[PDB]
């Protein structure tokens, strides 16, 4: 038993909820909570922008100092850092970012960070600015995700479309 309320339940690991996934991350403080990063954690816009910004840029000064130490991350890749006041750990993680022409293909290898971690909060990789359709996104999820995922879908009209055409 956990603290997520208010999921729809897609299958037997995969959990969704039209939320903010910043007023989710300060309501359920989770173990993890997944950071739509891009591989220079540049948290700008998007996910990364809402959760940087409600950890009063704390989140873009340790991004920094990780990124001057490590380098780049890999389109795919992760790295977990602090969550701040949002969570106990953030999974920075990468999806491809179409509008910058990365392959789709990727988003798989991005998903499958995921399953290092028993329980997550989480948006759909690669969706929003990133520019992949959020119901391949969702179905690359489920097809991949072992561990247990909460989803928090931001725009009602996206969350009613990605329940009413899930198979
Ligand atoms: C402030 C805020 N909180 C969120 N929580 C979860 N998902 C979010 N965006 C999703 C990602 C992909 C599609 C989408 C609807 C743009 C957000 C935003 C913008």
């Amino acid at each position: 038993v956990n603290s997520f309320s208010g999921y729809l339940k897609l299958t037997d690991n995969v959990y969704i909820k039209n939320a903010d996934i910043v007023e989710e991350a300060k309501k359920v403080k989770p173990t993890v909570v997944v950071n739509a990063a891009n591989v220079y954690l540049k948290h700008g816009g998007g996910v990364a922008g809402a959760l940087n910004k409600a950890t009063n840029n704390a989140m873009q000064v340790e991004s920094d100092d990780y990124i001057a130490t490590n380098g780049p991350l890999k389109v795919g890749g992760s790295c977990v850092l602090s969550g701040h006041n949002l969570a106990k750990h953030c999974l920075h993680v990468v999806g491809p970012n179409v509008n910058k022409g990365e392959d789709i293909q990727l988003l798989k290898s991005a998903y499958e960070n995921f399953n290092q971690h028993e329980v997550l909060l989480a948006p759909l990789l690669s969706a929003g600015i990133f520019g992949a359709d959020p119901i391949h996104s969702l179905r690359v999820c489920v097809d991949t995700v072992r561990t247990n995922v909460y989803l928090a879908v931001f725009d009602k009209n996206l969350y009613d479309k990605l329940v009413s055409s899930f198979l």
